[PDB]
Parts: structure tokens; sequence; C-alpha cells
């Protein structure tokens, strides 16, 4: 199904970069690359994906997550992106994320951030 | 540092299952079984969390993924969950998750659920 | 500031009308039409805005409710857009919403949707 | 219905103070105390709720929101908390909240905080 179309290099509107294979056994692996914030080069993936979707149109239900740590820097956080894939013409990943901090227990209520990201095959 | 505190059986305020192990990389792998929803049985998970926490008394980041397919359903969904582990007696993983829906274009502005889970070792 | 850039009608990607007055004191007041779901003509709505926002170029935050419910239809739940105002030529309203529904205990994991409607002058 | 449920002085579990009214017309008016951020003192809070809500034991939908301006502080943001009201003897209401900065362009990616909040009429 979407194995094919999901596995390679995406964009997103901030210029980031998402770089996955989908498994035949709905597995996501790869590398994401921020261009925002404390965050630089690559960082592991790993995320799920509906390798059997539905075939009335509708999109193929996606996640991964990236620890905010690499072998320059540790940014104590981590963010998933809970999203979908559309395929077509004009293929993107429409997602919308939770990146969640470590912090003091004082500091919970505002350790998570949210906010939505769209990928495409292009830019 | 919390790959033992981690690594095991979690139950969150659904009675759902969650069953985790943290590698010395970074990685979560395991299962997850919901209690609640469109969903018997267990599913495959993968995930990725700070291995290298701040020592400040934070928790630490992380996050994981489940594909809402199986070999008994699949409700075209995935939940990512993001949040941060707390060691000590009662130690806990409190998390925010967003649940995404395949779903055509004309339904995607309804597309995806948000609510909060907390972990525990017991129940 | 922003009262007489915030006033006046404002339509989201969806094709659904915001139509707010600014008062001097905070206030948001107006109704929305939803283009989308359980919905149809305005509904009351009623929120809050900086009223003396920074001068270094940031947005102007605000955010305001509706209650799904009107003299034709009532949806049993409430939408809250929490954003900021982005003022110039191309002035926009950037927000992230929350939906919730009133269910029952058994049914509350699932209560809340979660989106993003962007709000333009023209459209 | 609610009216006399809703109405009344409401307290989270980071001990803020909500104290509100519900009109008739499904009006929420009040004042909102954060025990935490950057704030002091009363703020005013705006919002709507259900008014005619269904009679299966679900709960009341509603939303407020607070921009947090007042005579002491500017804090430049706003947060909405959108939820049910569950009425009893142990009466909740139990919330999601967004909460969005004023932030330049490059900095909007981050800057809407979510989180989760219980209110009580004791505590
Ligand atoms: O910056 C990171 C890691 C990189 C995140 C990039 C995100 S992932 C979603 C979005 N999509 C992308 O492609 N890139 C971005 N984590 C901390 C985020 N902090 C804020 C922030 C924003 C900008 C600069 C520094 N900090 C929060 C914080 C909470 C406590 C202490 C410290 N910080
Ligand atoms: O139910 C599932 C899979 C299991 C999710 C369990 C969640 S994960 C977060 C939370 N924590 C847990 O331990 N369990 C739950 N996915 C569809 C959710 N749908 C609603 C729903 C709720 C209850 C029953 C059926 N559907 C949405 C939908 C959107 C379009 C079409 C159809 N459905
Ligand atoms: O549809 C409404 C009211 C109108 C919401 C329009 C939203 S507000 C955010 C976004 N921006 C817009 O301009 N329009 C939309 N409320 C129920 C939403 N339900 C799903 C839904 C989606 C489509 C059709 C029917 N239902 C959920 C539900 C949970 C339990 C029982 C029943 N329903
Ligand atoms: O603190 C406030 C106003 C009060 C919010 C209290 C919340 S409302 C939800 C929750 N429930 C409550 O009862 N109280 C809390 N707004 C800025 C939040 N900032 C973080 C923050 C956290 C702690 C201390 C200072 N800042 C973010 C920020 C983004 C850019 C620049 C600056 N700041
Ligand atoms: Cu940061
Ligand atoms: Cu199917
Ligand atoms: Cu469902
Ligand atoms: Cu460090
Ligand atoms: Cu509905
Ligand atoms: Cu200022
Ligand atoms: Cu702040
Ligand atoms: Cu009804």
């Amino acid at each position: 199904r979407d194995e094919a179309g999901i596995t390679g290099t995406w964009y997103n509107q901030l210029g980031s970069t998402f770089i996955v294979t989908a498994g035949a056994d709905g597995a996501l692996t790869g590398t994401y690359e921020s261009a925002v914030g404390n965050a630089e080069s690559r960082y592991v993936l790993t995320g799920r994906y509906d390798s059997a979707p539905a075939t009335d149109g509708s999109g193929t239900a996606l996640g991964w997550t990236v620890a905010w740590k690499n072998n320059y820097r540790n940014a104590h956080s981590a963010t998933t992106w809970s999203g979908q894939y559309v395929g077509g013409a004009q293929a993107r990943i429409n997602t919308q994320w939770l990146l969640t901090a470590g912090t003091t227990e004082a500091n919970a209520w505002y350790s998570t951030l949210v906010g939505h990201d769209t990928f495409t095959k292009v830019k």
C-alpha cells in the first residue's frame, strides 16, 4: 500500500527534514533534523503506521517520536508527531505534535508544547 | 539511569497495560493493550526516551506510538504518547496523547483526539 | 493597538465565519458560523485578548469559546480557540483549538478533539 | 439545569481559584487567579456553556478564556480551558487547556503550551 509512498525524505514548513523508512510490518525508522530549536544534525526516530489502511479514500494513520539527544546536544525533551499520510500528486503527511520536556514537578504544568507540521516531498 | 526504572509493566487510569523495554541506546520497544476503544489484545509500540537526563531532579522525557492494527482488528488510527518518567517510590509516567484517525480530506478537521494518561507500576 | 485590527469578519480554511468585536477592556464578543460539523447558522462567542501587547513585533494573544447550542441545534459540545493575531497587509489569526463534548464518564477519554484554524480577512 | 451547579468558586490541582457565574443564556463570567506562572491576583474570564445538556448522564460542555493582563502584570498570553462539568456529590470540571503566547513569527512554532486541569468545589 503506502510503504513506497511513505518511505523517503520529507520536509516541513519550518525547513526540517524527516527521513523515514516504512517497513512491511508497520514500523517507521529513520532520522529527523529540526531547522529550529535546541537541536543540531540528525536524531533517531521510530514510529508506527497502519500498514493496511482503508480503501475508501481515507488517509493512512501514523506517528513517530524523537528524543532530542544525539552526539552533539541533549535538549532533555521528546516530540511525538501524530498524523496521517495522504497520497497523490501532492502527497502530504499532516501532523499535530506534542513536545514534552523533562521538568521538576513544580514546573510540570508547562512541560508540554503543542503544534502542527505539514510535510511534503518538495522543499 | 532510568533504563531499569522505565523497563517493565505499567498501567494507566483506564486499566490499559503498557509493557516496555528501555534500551541503552534510547529505544523504547514493547506492547500496548488498551482497556477502551476499538482495540483488543496487544499492539506493537515503539518510541524513544532521553537516555542521559538532567541530574537536577527533572523527569526523563519520552514518547511512543501505537498504530491500532494487529491480527484481530484494525481501527485505522494511531496514538502517540508524549510525556516524562518521574522516578521514586511512587514512580509515574505522566503523558499527554494524540490519537489520529485516517480520514477523508472532508473529515480531516475532526481526525485527532487529545487526552492525558498517567501510568503507574501498580493497578 | 489591535482593537481596530481584530474587530471585523474573519474566515478560516474551512469556510467558517468568525464575526468579532474587540473591546477596549480586552473583551471579545460576536458570533461564529461553522461550515462543518453539527452546526447551522450563528452561535454566540465570547473571549479575551491582550489589549496592551508587546511592541517588539510579537503577535497579540487571544482566545474565545463557542458552545454549540443555538435556536436550531445543540451539539452538546464547546470549542475554545487559543491563538495570536498577527497584523499587517496579510493579517492573520493563527489558532489551535479544543472541542470537548459532554460525555458519560465511560466515554470521557475520547471527549476532546484538537485541531488548528487559520483566519484571514479574505475568503 | 447546571446554572446553579456551575456557579461558584472552584479550585484546581495547582491551587488556582476559578470564580464563575453561569448565566441563563449560556454565558460564563468571572475571575481567575493562577497559583503558578507569570500571574498575580485576579484576571477577567469569559466563556460559554451548554445551557440545555443531554439528560442521558453526560457531562455539560463548557469553555472559557483568560488573557493574562490585569492591573499588576501582563504576560502577553492567553489560556483557553475546554471541558465538561460533571455534577454530583463530588462535582468536577474536567478540562484540557491551550496557553498561547504572543510571539514573533520566527518563534511561533513554540507559542502554545497544552495541559489539563481538574477543578473541584473543595481545596
Ligand atoms: O528545542 C527542543 C528540541 C527541538 C524541538 C523542535 C520542534 S519538534 C516540533 C517542531 N517541528 C519541527 O520540525 N521542529 C519543532 N526542545 C526544547 C524546546 N524548548 C523551547 C525552546 C524553543 C526554542 C529554543 C529553545 N527552546 C522547550 C523547553 C522547555 C523546558 C526547557 C527548555 N526548553
Ligand atoms: O479506538 C481506537 C483505538 C484504541 C484507542 C485507545 C486510546 S489510546 C489513548 C487512550 N489511552 C488508552 O489506554 N486507551 C485510549 N481508535 C479509534 C478511536 N475512535 C473513537 C472511538 C471511541 C470509542 C469506540 C470507538 N471509537 C475515533 C475514531 C475516528 C474516526 C473513526 C472511528 N473512530
Ligand atoms: O460538530 C460539532 C459542533 C461544530 C464544531 C465545528 C468545529 S469547531 C473547530 C473547527 N473549526 C471550525 O470552523 N469548525 C470546526 N460538535 C460535535 C463534533 N463531533 C464530531 C463530528 C464531526 C462531524 C459531524 C458530527 N460530529 C464530536 C462528537 C463527540 C461526541 C458526540 C458527537 N460528536
Ligand atoms: O505564565 C503565564 C500566565 C499564567 C499561566 C498559568 C497557567 S493557565 C493553565 C494552568 N492552570 C493554571 O491554573 N495555571 C496554569 N503566561 C506565560 C507562560 N510561559 C511559561 C512560563 C512558566 C512559568 C513562568 C514563566 N513562564 C510561557 C511563555 C512563552 C513565551 C514567553 C514567556 N512565557
Ligand atoms: Cu527550550
Ligand atoms: Cu477496515
Ligand atoms: Cu472510533
Ligand atoms: Cu544537560
Ligand atoms: Cu459529532
Ligand atoms: Cu510587556
Ligand atoms: Cu513564561
Ligand atoms: Cu440533545
